[PDB]
């Protein structure tokens, strides 16, 4: 139908605007902390104590599948990549303060792509 090609257009519009967002909050990650998943060799414990791991590639991932329907979906996953790090890592961590950053930081970005997928529709 053509409303399936109208709603499919809408998603890789949103998607596009995901993308610009993925961007500038990883770039707000310059130590490349949450780049990729946390290690399961190196950390075999982490499931132990992390039930829904997250990192910036796997995001990467299901983005350009267009699996991000809205940006609530995007920001439970962003919020996942701080909220899995502060309870792993102790407070007084370069992981931890990383997290606190990116968390500032990305609020600025994700408070106008809001406004910008509300805007635009």
């Amino acid at each position: 139908s053509m409303e399936q090609v109208a709603m499919e257009l809408r998603l890789t519009e949103l998607t596009r605007l995901l993308r610009s967002v993925l961007d500038q909050l990883q770039d707000k990650d310059p130590a490349r902390i949450f780049a990729q998943p946390v290690s399961l060799k190196e950390v075999p414990d982490y499931l132990d104590h992390i039930k829904h791991p997250m990192d910036f590639a796997t995001m990467r991932k299901r983005l350009e599948a267009q699996g991000y329907k809205n940006l609530h979906e995007f920001e439970e996953d962003f919020d996942l990549i701080i909220d899995n790090c502060m309870k792993y890592n102790a407070r007084d961590t370069v992981f931890y303060r990383a997290a606190v950053r990116l968390r500032d930081q990305g609020g600025v970005v994700l408070r106008q792509a809001r406004r910008e997928v509300d805007s635009i529709g």
